[PDB]
């Protein structure tokens, strides 16, 4: 029983969560792109954006551009491993939208443009089911982490999903592991070495909103704000007015670090949280949690699909000898393809858990 | 008689601009910068843009935004040395600008949004007397390189002028050399190697228009057209057909480097082109062409406000030995700094020049 | 009958050769590495640095050290998809080399420290047969590019072969086309955008020989002078003293293009010519010299193992609409990567011709 | 009375130190520069590099190389704004610099090579009176941290010096008004967004010792550990054994940012934390520790030669709104700049502090 799903926005993180898709091989069997929204129809201009990456590389699928009707001018069709997908018009409120007249139950929202449960809900009166946000979203919409709170989902009241942001999804599984195994949480704070994204400017450029954020990207180190820290609070309660962080935009294209420095509640040892790590990494984390023993760097974590990959020599290494409260625990992840691939799988998820509560 | 300036379009090249009159100490003497007009009048932001910036560094004057009453909210005027600077509200059509108002007579349009001629005459129907397009311009409008063909300017037929590209401003003038000293150009390619602009994206992003153009600036080396060349021709008449090149946008924030091939029409030495060129730029060609003896990189560039530096070393070294009419000449210049020095230049000799004819 | 070879010299031009090998499924079977040299004999080390590829990535095989004898420290050997390569110490003269003893006829000489035909020829006196500089060489040694001129090698006569440059190996086979073709070549001079090396520095530093060369690196763009030129006169004879050029380092850490500029000897057109690359590249240059008329960029190319890859959009977009004569002619090249493969090839040619000889 | 000073070693840290003393204007007057000491005496060359900086740009200053002798076959002898500066040979051990000969009494020891205590005492043996290492030092050097522990200094006592590290010089300040303000620290972690430096590789290198920093620097964030926390132990012995921190070298040429993370030991408040430091950077901190309330980015730092300048928005926008013993405090330097100034300035608190004991 093929899931339904259409895109808005083919942008970065559309076309990465499709590439998701595809990639997890569910294209057609599992998973029906039935189409994607976008200010562009020209399947031409995707197929390239798809088979070409600057930091992923080459797709492992054949993309190719085809026409609906030999009438029109230019493609208006992905055609991905045989599958079909609809190059639909972009439209200004999402319940204008053809989900309906289109067959499509789930719609990834990644615009950018509707983070309000509210402006979200506007795919649902277009015909859609269920809304998955892949980003933070406002107005009170279920946010879920994969791995750390997708029990939490209920079929029957949740229709609008966020999946965080790919920062959170790094830090909450850390978090999530620290707090289970009772290392507790009094207060923490923590950095975030980020790569600079689409929103920034190559040369030194406008942004009202954020001054900083409106220079060079790739020749600065530019602070700023994150919400990520408090949002773990939503996914993970206990922890709620106990985090708080910054970022640093810095010059590369993919690949972001986390360096968490908290308080435990009781006596113990970076000795023992490195253990807990790597052990929750190999049970109930294992897939979103992994780590590594390795002198690793950044582009050592591209195409890596894990939430969250604890640094255990980094973090061993820069701990106080005989500390036993105040602690600094890194980890990597790729801020764009290991999100992605969690978008993928919160649908999966909410789509099985909405079939079988019928 | 204070010329009476506005500039349409704060952006990258707008501030360039203004930051070029109160560098060379013009501001409130010999240039008066009525006001400035874009999407916003938050004159404090302006003055953190102008404070600031990443390639150039702090400017040698001051500047600070104030309320043009103190009944608004947010500044709205600009204080450099003193002199006041309004920040008007940007218009759809540059005809409905209060130029006459205002009492505007030079425009200097850096908006890139009207770089046709027709579009462009708006603002003398706004009560304008005078326009400077700070960019390539169509619709016929008189194009002019300071230093190669400003001579031609008519103070009774042209009221648009265009200072062409700042490439061009780059090209011209070792063409102009090349066919002043009668070295002649039968055919010529040129290539730039030129920095990333604010029209490229920081990651993998959208671009219609330039398919390769939308891939990540920073990380890549980006082919593009460029019709630099070509223009060449509409500054130096004899080279029309002649002269054509193409780009490649590399990973700098400023600053890019032309490498020009051509046949001569008579026998020579690239020693004989080399003494040319650096007694052409301590002559006629002094303070828009120069040249150097030093093993410079284009950091070294950086706040050169020459159109054009030629290279010697780089070119007597790269050459055939014998050769006599297949030649390569190379030669730099800060695409950002230099353009905008010109563009004053052009506007101050328009200036003295529709003075004089009364 | 595996081919006996061994690796002086373990840096980015060793180890990427020894790769290639891996990569082409050649180790153990085809290709028999019995050891590398280097100041250091680390088999952990070297496994690190085989591991982990900032510019291409993770490996396809899997490699680990071990030790030769339970006795040692640090491991000294590389076990590669079961394969056995021992890490031999360095010497200062090639030959002190155990290659007679360890029966290694085909030494590739990758140190850069022996790239003159006399102290090249240690290597045999060490007990070597034959032996492939990854690098120009001096001395009067045999030059060889794969798909250009491998034909006219010598197994009685040429005991000390060289690869030549990696950018060489990019403009040949186009040259060799654009003379087998007939086109003619009176003069030219090619212009090559080329990612930093491992020579250059990453902050402004110390360079006695090269003043550029030792500014800064990603963030300046850097001219230097360049055999490769010339050098193609070497395996393409017909063209000495017609040819030439120049390079600028760029700020990528991998790929570079080739521009080149040249006369005809005869009136043909861009088209012509840009058929008669692609006919080529489908048949006598399959395998070194491809095209593409895709909208790429430089990241598009990693790990592309064609010497050359011609760029037709580029090449076809920049030329003079009616010219006959002055062309352009844009190619592409991983110059770690493809060059890597070709030394493999060289040798794998070398040595069935040095058996079929017998 | 010019205090005559020599510098052991030209390099980056070399030249930034002696162009420190010429932008300060020094030179000549206050200090003597009497000689520099490197492998290399060709003065063309240093005048050069001192000519063109990528990151600091064009010196306010001339630099001119000429002969000692008309005999001498090239440059030998520097000219700085008259000042005439000899360029010796180096040598393998410091005692076998003619430093007495030269009549030099303070040697700045830039060669990063005798940073331990009994080798740079050959210094003095070789007829020198003290010695000033530009970096941390073993062997039991006293350390000074100017603006922090200066007063510590003894002329009798002390003959070689450590000016501690760019990032220690960072610390220290806030960490000094941290205590001295009462606001106490239980214990800290310091995390250091660093620049990539010299001892990095621009593509994946060699680096036995630290395997991670030989990874390609301008593409990679790179983990490494840092002594400066545990260093900041010597300057202020109060936090023996309560910091530490780890780096995080990211793509930069210069500038970094310092992520200090400390639990206060009697509850505060970040404004109260934030008005101390730059109620302290107004006063006894001033030139040392600087502020600033703009959105800045790493390039507004580039040529501040404040030691640590603290960013209040960064700080006041990024921590707990009602924390009062967990704090980050947020503060940027540049790394090259500022340590030579303060180099400088150590120097001339020496003399002037051993002139004045007699
Ligand atoms: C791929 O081709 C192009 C071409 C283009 O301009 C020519 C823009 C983009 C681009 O920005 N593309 C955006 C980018 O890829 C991503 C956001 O980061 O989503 C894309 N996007 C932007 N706006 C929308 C939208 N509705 C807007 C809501 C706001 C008002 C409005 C009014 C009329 C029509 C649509 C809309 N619906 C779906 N995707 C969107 C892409
Ligand atoms: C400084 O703060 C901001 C804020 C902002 O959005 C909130 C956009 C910009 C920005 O892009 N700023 C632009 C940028 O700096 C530069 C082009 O590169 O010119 C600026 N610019 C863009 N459009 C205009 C304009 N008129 C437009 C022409 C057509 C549409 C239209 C409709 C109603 C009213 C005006 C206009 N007049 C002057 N400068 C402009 C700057
Ligand atoms: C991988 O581990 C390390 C560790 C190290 O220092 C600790 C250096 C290197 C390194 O530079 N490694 C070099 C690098 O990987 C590559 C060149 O790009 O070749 C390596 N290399 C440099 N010199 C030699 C050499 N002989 C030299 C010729 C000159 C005189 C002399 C005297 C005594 C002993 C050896 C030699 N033989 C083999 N490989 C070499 C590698
Ligand atoms: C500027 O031109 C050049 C040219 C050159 O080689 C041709 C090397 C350098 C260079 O490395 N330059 C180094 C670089 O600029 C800086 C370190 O960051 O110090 C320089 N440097 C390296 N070694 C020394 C030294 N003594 C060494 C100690 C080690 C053994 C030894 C043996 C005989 C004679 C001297 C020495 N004394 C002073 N400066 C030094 C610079």
């Amino acid at each position: 029983a093929p899931i339904k799903v259409g895109i808005n926005g083919f942008g970065r993180i559309g076309r990465m969560v499709f590439q998701a898709i595809c990639d997890q091989g569910l294209i057609g069997t599992e998973i029906d792109v039935v189409a994607v929204v976008d200010m562009s129809t020209n399947a031409e201009y995707f197929a390239y954006q798809m088979k070409h990456d600057t930091v992923h590389g080459r797709p492992k699928y054949t993309v190719e551009a085809v026409k609906s009707s030999p009438s029109v001018e230019t493609a208006d069709v992905l055609v991905v491993n045989g599958h079909r997908i609809k190059c639909v018009k972009a439209q200004r409120n999402p319940a204008d939208l053809p989900w309906g007249k289109l067959g499509v139950d789930y719609v990834i929202e990644s615009t950018g443009l509707f983070t309000d449960k509210l402006k979200a809900e506007g795919h649902i009166k277009g015909g859609a089911k269920k809304v998955v946000i892949s980003a933070p979203a406002s107005g009170g919409a279920k946010t879920i982490v994969m791995g750390v709170n997708q029990h939490e989902y209920s079929p029957a009241s949740h229709h609008v999903v966020s999946n965080a942001s790919c920062t959170t999804n790094c830090l909450a599984p850390i978090v999530h592991v620290l707090t289970k195994e009772n290392f507790g949480i009094e207060t923490g704070l923590m950095t975030t070495i980020h790569s600079y994204t689409a929103t920034q400017k190559t040369v030194d450029g406008v942004s009202l909103k954020d001054w900083r954020g409106g220079r060079a990207a790739a020749v600065n180190i530019i602070p700023s704000t994150t919400g990520a820290a408090k949002a773990v609070g939503m996914v993970i309660p206990s922890t709620k007015g106990k985090l708080t962080g910054m970022s640093f935009r810095v010059p590369t294209p993919d690949v972001s670090v986390v360096d968490l420095t908290f308080r435990a509640t009781r006596d113990t040892s970076i000795q023992e949280i490195d253990k807990a790590i790597k052990k929750a990494a190999q049970t109930y984390m294992k897939g979103i949690l992994g780590f590594t023993d390795e002198e690793l760097v950044s582009a050592d974590f591209i195409n890596d699909n894990r939430s969250s990959v604890y640094d255990s020599k980094a973090t061993l290494q820069n701990n106080l000898p005989g500390e036993k409260r105040f602690f600094k625990v890194v980890s990597w992840y790729d801020n764009e393809w290991a999100y992605s691939h969690r978008v993928v799988d919160l649908v999966r998820y909410m789509a099985a858990k909405d079939a079988a509560s019928s």
